[PDB]
């Protein structure tokens, strides 16, 4: 009973990328792992740090910001991403 707090929520998009916001409670444990849809891939971020690019992408702490923005390459990927924060 310990996952974190945070929610994906659609972001700012442009055209042939789009852009996700996720909101966090904690932060200061960043522990989330993105599922990406096998295809698109973290092109730059912000408010927060990375772990991959492709695949299982987990958040870090480097500060104290709970909110993070992420860019996601489409070349043909529709799906948006969403952050995991649960213990199961």
């Amino acid at each position: 009973t310990g996952s974190c707090s945070v929610s994906a929520v659609r972001g700012e998009e442009w055209a042939d990328r789009f852009n996700v916001t996720y909101s966090v409670s904690g932060s200061s444990s960043w522990v989330v792992t993105l599922g990406l849809n096998g295809g698109q891939s973290v092109q730059s971020s912000w408010n927060a740090a990375l772990t991959g690019s492709s695949g299982t992408v987990t958040a870090r702490p480097n500060g104290s910001g709970n909110s993070f923005g992420v860019t996601f390459y489409k070349n043909g990927s529709s799906a948006t991403p969403g952050a995991t924060c649960a213990t199961g």
